[PDB]
């Protein structure tokens, strides 16, 4: 997390990872809030 990459880009790219990935990196933004 804390990348970039949260902007956005494309969905392809976000449903491209597995979803324990994907989890991660929304689910963290979550933690914190």
């Amino acid at each position: 997390i804390a990348l970039p990459a949260f902007s956005q880009v494309d969905p392809e790219v976000f449903a491209a990872l597995p979803a324990e990935l994907q989890r991660e990196l929304k689910a963290a933004y979550d933690q914190r809030q």
